[PDB]
């Protein structure tokens, strides 16, 4: 799925806690916007997410609780950079 | 190459500075260890590095300026955890 060619950084620009799963929303680099459609993959430092929203360059994803456990994107805080990669 | 099931964290125990490039060594999980050799390929944080040096479970990386320009990587301190995955 992942080359490990990371295409460019994105900004933690917000973290939804709901009662059973975390949403990040990251604003993406305008180059990587093209074709981005919901249900697609990309890789946040490494950790395979699912698109469930686009408004602009904000993209959305929900993280349940064994990815925030297995991977450091349980400590992230708002305005941290994620590395991103597409599929 | 990488299927973005990031396999558990690791330290960032050692950064050393050179021209042009960084070293990063890592403290990599147990169950990381087995098999891997230099030249073999991890994802760190969803950036590809090859295996410079394997000590225990101290595993090193040259990380080069674009890399680092790129990435998060550059970033990092020593004592922060890094997503990891074996290719
Ligand atoms: C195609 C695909 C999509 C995934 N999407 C998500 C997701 O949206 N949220 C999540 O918490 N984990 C997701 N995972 C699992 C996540 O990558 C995994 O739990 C971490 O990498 C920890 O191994 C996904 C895995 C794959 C293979
Ligand atoms: C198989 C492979 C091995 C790589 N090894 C390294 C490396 O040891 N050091 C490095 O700085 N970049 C390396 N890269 C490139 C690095 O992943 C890339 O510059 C960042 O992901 C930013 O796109 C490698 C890329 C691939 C595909």
């Amino acid at each position: 799925m992942f080359t490990g060619i990371v295409q460019g950084t994105a900004k933690l620009v917000s973290i939804d806690e709901k009662p059973n799963f975390r949403t990040h929303v990251v604003e993406l680099p305008d180059h990587m916007l093209d074709g981005l459609e919901t249900g697609a993959s990309v890789a946040h430092n490494g950790c395979c997410l699912t698109v469930t929203e686009i408004n602009g360059n904000h993209v959305s994803f929900d993280l349940m609780k064994e990815t925030l456990r297995i991977t450091n994107l349980g400590d992230l805080k708002v305005g941290d950079w994620v590395n991103v990669e597409r599929a």
